[PDB]
């Protein structure tokens, strides 16, 4: 795994997610995704469905990085 997947980078991720206040104990991938997407919900995402799409796709990407870092549990 390239330098972007070690426990250091993963630490930065966890730090980031705790700073955003989206990460919580016993959390699942999908839960975290909804949380990340809820934080960027507002004017741009409602008035523009595509930005809404982008938002959720990023949230999805981050929750996945989080899952690989073992920050959140796999879906059931
Ligand atoms: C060990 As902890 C406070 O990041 O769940
Ligand atoms: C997997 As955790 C949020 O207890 O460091
Ligand atoms: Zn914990
Ligand atoms: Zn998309
Ligand atoms: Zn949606
Ligand atoms: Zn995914
Ligand atoms: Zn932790």
């Amino acid at each position: 795994l390239s330098p972007q997947y070690n426990w250091v980078a993963c630490g930065i991720l966890e730090g980031g997610l705790k700073a955003a206040g989206v990460l919580e104990e016993g959390q699942y991938n999908r839960e975290l995704a909804e949380a990340i997407a809820a934080k960027g919900e507002g004017f741009w995402t409602t008035q523009f469905p595509q930005i809404g799409d982008w938002n959720e796709d990023q949230a999805a990407a981050l929750a996945d990085r989080a899952q690989t870092c073992g920050l959140v549990k796999a879906d059931t």
